[PDB]
């Protein structure tokens, strides 16, 4: 009550065709890949932690998401619904 909620978690793409590992901060590090159709990307899922930087923000990743943000994919952008 007043926090002891939980958030959830996000797991927020980022896409690199380049298969390489994204270790920043020594906060977050992994390379998750996936299947854009045609694109591959890795992604950071965190338990819905703070998002620790240093001089320069090292992580973008789900400090541009920690909700609902569309990196690198766009879901749906404009009409989540898309009208058919």
């Amino acid at each position: 009550h007043s926090s002891g909620h939980i958030e959830g978690r996000h797991m927020l793409v980022l896409s690199r065709k380049i298969n390489e590992a994204i270790q920043i901060g020594a906060d977050i590090e992994v390379k998750v890949i996936a299947v854009e159709g045609d694109q591959v990307k890795l992604g950071i899922d965190a338990p819905k932690h703070i998002d620790i930087h240093r001089k320069e923000i090292y992580l973008t990743i789900q400090e541009e998401n920690n909700r609902a943000a569309a990196l690198s994919s766009d879901v749906i952008s404009a009409l989540s619904s898309q009208k058919k």
